[PDB]
RNA sequence: GAACUGAAGAGUUUGAUCAUGGCUCAGAUUGAACGCUGGCGGCAGGCCUAACACAUGCAAGUCGAGCGGAUGAAGGGAGCU
């Protein structure tokens, strides 16, 4: 997938004698749109290339999620550290009601109907390991029915 | 056949980081007031303060087919003119 959204960039900075070094960090997230997205991060000291590390981390570790039709299966409720995440289905005609990293972590997904809301931090790449958990979660039906036939469960 | 369908975050404590936590901001509303500016119309609104004191007009009268009385037309005439 060819997806490229540039979440977040931030520099830091470490004492030694003589004075500071800045390096320039990176948050990143890639994905098809179809239904793969990872995330990445990458530090330099050079915004490009700290960005590139990102883009390339990302490119890797991607992951497959199960979606009804650019839409959420059901409410899922999923925190990370001090974060926390709630998401749930929408209608057609609603758009992506999300804030910062949720809004381009879904956008990237594929899913287009997505009513979110974050509490707690909202400290974005703790924001993004929460969505992540969130949308890795999701079982979708046929996978439910690992108990018994299908169409009597729902 | 309908009577709903719906939820965003950001700045600021540190050399830098995560958390906690307060402050501030982006929205929608007024019986509003003030500053600058000002063409028209339709529909509404207009003492939130002193239940403070009030000049002057008007805002509750009608019935003569309930009853006496006094006001007494036009006319028919009568006299004199
Ligand atoms: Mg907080
Ligand atoms: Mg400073
Ligand atoms: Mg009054």
């Amino acid at each position: 997938g060819y997806i490229e959204k540039l979440v977040q960039v931030n520099r830091v900075a470490k004492t030694v004698k003589g004075g500071r070094i800045f390096a320039f960090t990176a948050l990143t997230v890639v994905g098809d749109g179809k239904g793969r997205v990872g995330f990445g991060r990458g530090k330099a000291r050079e915004v490009p290339a700290a960005i590139q590390k990102a883009m390339e981390a990302a490119r890797r570790n991607m992951i497959q999620v199960d979606l009804n039709g650019t839409t959420l299966q059901y409410p899922t409720k999923s925190a990370h550290g001090a974060s926390k995440v709630y998401m749930q289905p929408a209608s057609e005609g609603t758009g992506i009601i999300a804030g910062g990293a949720m809004r381009a972590v879904l956008e990237v997904a594929g899913v287009q109907n997505v009513l979110a809301k974050c509490y707690g931090s909202t400290n974005p790449v703790n924001v993004v390991y929460a969505t992540f958990k969130g949308l890795k979660n999701m079982q979708a039906p046929e996978a439910v029915a690992a108990k018994r036939g299908k169409s009597v469960e729902e």
